C-alpha cells in the first residue's frame, strides 16, 4: 500500500505545516502537525478542558463506531519549545492520504498548554520519530508509520515541504518526479529515538565549504534551523547589522537586509537553503527588526535540522531494518 497527502503552511511564515488525517468511523478529519521529532499521535478532543479549546477541530471518540478506550493508558508529553499536553488513549482507524491503519493509538488530550490553545490551526500532532519515544504508559504504543510499515510497498516515508506553498508527505514510495538529481543517503542513529544523522559541513552564501561533522536531527516539527554557535555566528556575520538579542531570544537582523544562502552537506552532496527561507519577519508587528531562521543550539543540547533546512530538500525517511535518511535537491 501507499499514501499521499498534501501538507500546508499554517501561516505566511511557514511556522508549521498541517496535514489532514481521517480518524474514526465515520471519518473525523483533523489537521495534524506531522512531527519527525516525536512519537505520539495526539488530538484535541471532546475530553479536552473546554477553556483550553479555541477554534480547533476536535475528535469525539463516542461518535466513532471503531473507537475503543485503551484501558488504563495515559500519556503526557513536553516539547523542546516548552509546550505540553496529556490525556488518555483510544485505539481507532486512522488514514492519511489513502493509507489506513486499524488499531492506531489515538491519544486524546485532556489538557494542553497555552501555546496549543492559542494556535487554532493545529488540531494535534502525528509523531514520526521512533516508537521508543512514545509516552503512553504503562504500555508504550507504536507510531502511525511503525504500524503501517509492513503493509507499505517500501518501508519509507518522504517529506517535501514547500516554501510559502503546500507540499507533500508520501508513505510507501519515492516520487522520482519530486526532486532533481539524485538522493544522497546518510547513516542514522536511533539511540536517542530521533532521525539523527551527521552533516558533513556548511557554507555561507558563496563562501568556501567548511568540512566539519555536525550531528543533528531531521525534525519536521521544529520551525527553524538550530546549529552550533560557531556556525551560526559565521552566518550572521555576513548580514550587516545582525546581532544576537538576549531580550528577543536569538539573532535578529534589519528587515532591509538581503540574506545570504546557507548550504549544508549530506555526504559529498550539498543542499542550498536560499536566503529568503531564513527570514521570519518582524519580531513584533510593524518592527523593522526581523527574526532569523538560523539560531544557536547552545543549551538545547542537540542540533536540529528543522523546517528551514528540510524545506530546501526532498527528504526520505527510510525505515528499513537499518534506518537511513536521504536528501535530494528539488
Amino acid at each position: 500500500s501507499t499514501g499521499s497527502a498534501t501538507t500546508t503552511p499554517i501561516d505566511s511564515l511557514d511556522d508549521a505545516y498541517i496535514t489532514p488525517v481521517q480518524i474514526g468511523t465515520p471519518a473525523q478529519t483533523l489537521n495534524l502537525d506531522f512531527d519527525t521529532g516525536s512519537s505520539d499521535l495526539w488530538v484535541f478532543s471532546s475530553e479536552t478542558t473546554a477553556s483550553e479549546v479555541d477554534g480547533q477541530t476536535i475528535y469525539t471518540p463516542s461518535k466513532s463506531t471503531t473507537a475503543k478506550l485503551l484501558s488504563g493508558a495515559t500519556w503526557s508529553i513536553s516539547y523542546g519549545d516548552g509546550s505540553s499536553s496529556s490525556g488518555d488513549v483510544y485505539t481507532d482507524t486512522v488514514s492519511v492520504g489513502g493509507l489506513t491503519v486499524t488499531g492506531q493509538a489515538v491519544e486524546s488530550a485532556k489538557k494542553v498548554s497555552s501555546s496549543f490553545t492559542e494556535d487554532s490551526t493545529i488540531d494535534g500532532l502525528l509523531g514520526l520519530a521512533f516508537s521508543t519515544l512514545n509516552t503512553v504508559s504503562p504500555t508504550q504504543q507504536k507510531t502511525f508509520f511503525d504500524n503501517a510499515k509492513a503493509s507499505l510497498d517500501s518501508p519509507v516515508f518522504t517529506a517535501d515541504l514547500g516554501y510559502h506553498a503546500p507540499g507533500t508527505y508520501n508513505f510507501g514510495f519515492i516520487d522520482t518526479t519530486a526532486y532533481t538529481g539524485s538522493i544522497t543517503y546518510t547513516a542514522v542513529s536511533t539511540k536517542q529515538g530521533f532521525w539523527e544523522w551527521t552533516s558533513t559541513g556548511y557554507a555561507v552564501g558563496s563562501g568556501t565549504f567548511k568540512s566539519t561533522s555536525i550531528d543533528g536531527i531531521a525534525d519536521t516539527g521544529t520551525t527553524l534551523l538550530y546549529l552550533p554557535a560557531t556556525v551560526v555566528s559565521a552566518y550572521w556575520a555576513q548580514v550587516s547589522g545582525a546581532k544576537s538579542s538576549s531580550s528577543v531570544g536569538g539573532y535578529v537582523f534589519p528587515c532591509s537586509a538581503t540574506l545570504p544562502s546557507f548550504t549544508f552537506g549530506v555526504g559529498s552532496a550539498r543542499i542550498v537553503i536560499p536566503g529568503d527561507y531564513i527570514d521570519f519577519g518582524p519580531i513584533s508587528t510593524g518592527s523593522s527588526s526581523c527574526f532569523g531562521g538560523i539560531q544557536s543550539s547552545a543549551g538545547i543540547g542537540i542540533n536540529i535540522f528543522g523546517d528551514v533546512a528540510l524545506k530546501a530538500a526532498f527528504v526520505v525517511f527510510n525505515g528499513a531494518t537499518t534506518p537511513t535518511l536521504g536528501f535530494a535537491s528539488k
